[PDB]
């Protein structure tokens, strides 16, 4: 419920991308699959792709990837650096969703405790009577934790003990992740290029009067045919 | 509730037919039928006829079909070429509810559960007691696993650990349909056609300053055979 | 409550005579009378009187079906072609909503369940004790199915398993409903008349300025007595 | 529930008095007397009287009532026609309401169930242990049928059983009610009176434009005397 | 419930006075004294003063008594009839919201029950083995009958049976008084003065004006010494 | 309930200081002492001293209090009728909100069941078997009435029966201090001053227009000297 | 509740320092230590410095403490009289919020409980068993008072019964505080100054005027040279 | 609920990463570990480390860092001072989101209780019969005191009676705290920079106009080119 009303609260107090992965995590079913076998896969997935998939997103959605390839594709194109600057902006504004998926994922520690419950070692909780058994049995008990519905062995390891356990070191990694993320960002924009930007934005400018002039001449080269046809 | 949340976030972030197909999905009662000759079906149904319906209904809400028709349908139309632009246009505009809909079923793994239950292999989570009995009784109960109201077997097989792993793998097909998805996408946007856009441009332009022009130059020629009958 | 959910998500998206027939069904009490007489009449009636109704409804609040029935009565109306074509542009446009009610109470197996459950061929669902006994005492247990309140015979037959099965054959027949009329819209809009469209558009103009054109000279002719009367 | 619902649906959709007529049935406390002497009467009161109110408040409400009656009063009014034209609007317009009324109050069978529950022939429903007991004892049984909080008497009659029963008759009423009005108000809109319109039309505009020119006269000849008397 | 559902639509689609009194009515605490001697001073009064206190508001919120009184009060007041105009269109403003406050507290018969329950006759209530004992002792016992938390004598008579019988009679007085009312707003609007009527608007008009051209000649006059005092 | 949903249907319809008294009661924790010392004096404490602090702030809040006592200070103030007036009118506009309260606070009988509970003679309530008892023994219990958490008593005295008998007494004075209220209003705008009006009336627009001028001039002479310094 | 009601009715109703700090004190987790030794200073700590932070930070909010500061700091500031005027201005603003907070916080008997729980005289409340023991004991169980989860002593005092005790007499303190308050404010709008007044607002408009002029001269200055440089 | 309240009221009444970080506690699953070795660097560590991100982010969105670095890197930067004014003021605007995020977590003080319950001492809470006993086996029960479900030695330790005590030091650190940082604020803001001031406004309008300018100058040596190259 904290996620959805962090998600209204973004809402109300509203590049865009941003608000997509946050509400795509809180509308997204997690379902940890509770099995020895797949729930390293399944969390590691589930933290791994959706970035992956969010970056290809937002380089498809940017309006400029087509010059982009044009200019790539030809021997000698049409300068050389407003390239390179156009595909490091290109590249920075499309970081942003998947940055924003991987800490809202890490502060819910849901992937993190469905994927490295079954291997973690969990000696402080696991109760004192079964306290020597084989590892094996152990996997399979550890996997079940994530699932409320089917952890049904309360008498050998407490089930909320090991989620708060494996919450905060998720929640620490989070931190740790945003801190280093924040410090990139600090060094970016106090390090990094002066014609590159003026010559793109003349170039942005060119398209767009361009644009609007050819709507505005076929409009007028339109008018005398239809005066033409329609009077007939 | 999940999806009716993201229902409502899309809604409030608001190319109109995907947030179509997605109150549909979220609106409409899916029930399996639980029974081991129809659970296939019905599964592989919802999953495929609704798409090819959008696909349809895109192509109908088209207000240019026609123009194509008619040109397909004579001889020597009055270009050869913006015909083909805007069919492949028509076409990749109505390919979106579809890939939506495929999208938002596979990630809900309702279709997937009731398709491919009757016949999976769940042999660890059936119980150990019935381990050994004719997959012909096994048919019944296993095609029972998606309906809770139903499925009063609990002593053969966990519904919900074998919910859990087929959901997970719905989930995988997902995320890997928009994966495929979203790389065909970028080529696409990256590959592809320059005059035969902006002749769509003009010819889409003059229609509707021929549309203008008509309906004033009717109210005019009405507007004096008003002025002579009124008076009478 | 998703026919309301949708109900409310078409709200919030937005011709009008398809809300109008969603809204009066999901604000409708269907009551199936539960006997073995009357199922068939109610649910077949419930299925085909209101589209009937809406029919007659759109044609009644078309503003020109008075022009229509004069130029049919006349021998010689004031031309001959654009009445076909202003009656099949009634026709398509009332059309609409009885198609929408089908559909939506199709979806909605609710009809469906109350029509066929007396006569239907339930014997995989029927108990295996009682699967020897007259079909005329299967006949009132059957009709009580779409009651919930009423049917207290679970030792016979299971209510729910049965109920899934016919709305699953009623959500595939409305399905299949859906496809022809989007395959034989999508013939009509590629088929089909141009004369008579411009006609249409012309006689409409007209009649519109017309209108203002005499509202505007009574209040003109009307002045001049005010002044007149008013100083008195 | 659903006659609120409705209510709301139609408030956002949203010649008047239809919304008022439903607001004041899903907002009217419908208490049968459950009683086999005023059963019957408090039943036909609620079908019948409300609708005659809302027609003579219909009546009531329209502005041009005291020139009908002025018309009607003198020997030698000062045109013939516009009157009887006049008098039929009025009547159309005031004869929505009771008809809306009529229609909500019968698809809604609580006042068909209310009035004929105590004299209908229930020996479907009567348990077969009492199939043969005075019609006078039944009397007070079936009347109290309606009622939830007083109907105690479940040995001898299921009250859903009948319930339902007398909701679908009364339902399939009031569809054969809509079905009717519908077919005269397309033979009315189809078959009816020139003249007469465009009289009322110039009578209204000139009483428009005669009061505004009074009023304005008004302030005008109040502005001098304001003026002179305002100096000392 | 019903009675703030209806305040809410009226408020919805929305002289104003019987708004007031409707929420007035949905928002007092009707509290029957239960008690054999005040019950009838109660609902009668209940019933009584409140439409006396809003037709004195009513009067008292008229911004021309002033004027009435001032003309009433001299021997030779500067015309003769647009007082008795202005007074039978004060009384008829007046004299609404007293009528919405009987029908409202008559169609909710809360008054009707506290006031009418001591006395009246119910012998097809009072149980059968109480048949025989004194008027006196079935008198508590009635005025109990209001009060769901005192009423404690269910061996005695049933409440409900004669709730539900006292509101139908107390609604059909409601509907009654509503037929007579409108009755005879009817003939009102069709019988009832012209001379009275223009006077009157004249004079309206005449006083707006005068107050208006004071207040500019005010400002005026007192910009010149302002100009005058605030240089110094 | 009844209080905040007449409060939220006031600001819906929606001099002032009205609403704020009625909010004010609705969300004031009226806590009775439930003691035979302090009942009396918190009861009538409530009702009496918060309409003193309200009338109070009411004169304060007033924007010409100063000039009031200015005049009032001097010997022979620059005329001497307006005083009376204006003082008049600050008082009746102050007089609103302290009868405001005690309305609600009257209708709502909670003051004055805290008030007369502990001495007020409930004989009619009190048990037949402590009939006879010290009333001092009463006091504590009579005086422990208002407070449902407290009175653990039921065995002598019925608390909802003599808590209904004190609410009637508390609204029936309500009423009666209503109707005296809108009485003497009546009285007041039918009797009352020509002069005094229109002199107030003037010195107000004279001190508004002096306001205003003395902005202008000191933002004018302000320009210069800004445009002479910022030139440095 | 009743306190986030009446926050919600101010900001509808919606200087401004006040809804702050009533929002503040609403959603203020207020926890009494429920101890002998910390509950007198929880409790007057509370009620102390809160008014004192917020009179603090109206202080500091305060756009002109910087000019009070730098003419309080020269030998001969650039008048004498507007700095005390001006001072006194900002404190009468900035006085405000305690006020309010201690109104409410005083109304709301919870610091009042908190503070005079263990030390206060509850011997009509103390059982008549326990009537005879140390006050030291009786020192743990009396500031145990306000806690609704930790006083698990009702054999020996009512918790209820001294709870509305001592909130009796906190809401008595609450109204003789507003009556002093408002009393003082009404004696000092009364009383008080009329140079400084004239001089302050010259000088506020002057200020203004100069911002503004600058911003503008400074915009003038900076196209010439805008222009010189992108020309380069 | 607190929390989510007063943002709600903080929305309403609405320099805005204050607003971000109330958001962003309330909507943070604060989970302490409840282990004797942990509990203290989580609950500090949720005390500093957002703050100190909040820091850094508040410099990274800051739009003038680059500049700053630029004249930081320059031996000889194209003034000397405007930089350490631009600093001053950088650091002060970033300063507001790490002191009201600190004024949040030490108001609800959940950082507190993690962190110090371990190892403060609680000797007035422990039971009296567990009285001696090894503060090693001490430290587990106490670190398990700020988890609800996870403390089941209710025997040994009041939980909620600890929790209140450690909640009010927490709410006094935070008072104190809020009065240091406004006592600073107010000495800051009453004694700091005059020249500076006017030169960084002179140097942020011209960065403004000279953007203007530029991207208007673009667009009109964009338009001969585009006019030109469309005519082709
Ligand atoms: C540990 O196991 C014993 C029996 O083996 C059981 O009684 C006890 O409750 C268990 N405790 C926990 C914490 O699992
Ligand atoms: C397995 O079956 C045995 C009896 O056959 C039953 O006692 C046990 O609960 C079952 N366990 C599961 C997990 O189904
Ligand atoms: C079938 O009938 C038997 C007895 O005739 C009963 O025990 C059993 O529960 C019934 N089962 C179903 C599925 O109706
Ligand atoms: C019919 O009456 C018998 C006894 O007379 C009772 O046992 C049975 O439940 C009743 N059935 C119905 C349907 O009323
Ligand atoms: C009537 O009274 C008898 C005993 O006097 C009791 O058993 C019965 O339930 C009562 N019935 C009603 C309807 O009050
Ligand atoms: C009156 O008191 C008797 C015993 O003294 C008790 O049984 C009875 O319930 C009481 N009745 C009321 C109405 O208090
Ligand atoms: C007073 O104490 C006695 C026993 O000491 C107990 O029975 C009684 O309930 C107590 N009463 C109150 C009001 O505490
Ligand atoms: C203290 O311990 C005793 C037994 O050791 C137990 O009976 C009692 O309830 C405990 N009390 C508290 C306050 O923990």
């Amino acid at each position: 419920r904290i996620m959805v009303q962090f998600l209204q609260a973004n809402q109300e107090s509203f590049g865009i991308m941003a608000l997509a992965s946050a509400q795509m995590y809180s509308s997204f079913e997690f379902t940890c699959p509770c099995l020895p076998d797949y729930n390293y896969a399944y969390g590691i997935g589930i933290l791994i792709v959706p970035p992956i998939w969010f970056f290809l997103l937002g380089y498809v959605m940017n309006n400029n990837i087509s010059v982009l390839t044009e200019e790539w594709k030809r021997p000698v194109g049409k300068d050389p650096a407003v390239l390179r600057y156009m595909f490091s902006s290109m590249t920075q504004r499309a970081l942003i969703a998947p940055a924003v998926w991987i800490a809202v994922t890490l502060m819910d520690g849901k992937s993190f405790l469905c994927a490295f419950s079954p291997t973690a070692d969990l000696s402080e909780f696991v109760n004192e009577s079964y306290q020597s058994l084989s590892q094996k049995e152990l996997l399979k008990i550890q996997a079940k934790i994530p699932c409320k519905d089917i952890f049904e062995e309360h008498e050998i390891i407490s089930r909320e003990a090991a989620t708060r356990y494996i919450r905060c070191l998720s929640q620490a990694c989070g931190w740790t992740f945003l801190m280093v993320i924040t410090l990139v960002a600090f060094l970016v924009r106090a390090i990094r290029t002066q014609a590159a930007f003026l010559k793109t934005k003349y170039w942005s400018h060119y398209i767009d009067t361009e644009r609007k002039l050819f709507d505005e001449t076929c409009k007028e080269h339109a008018k005398s045919f239809a005066k033409v046809c329609i009077q007939q």
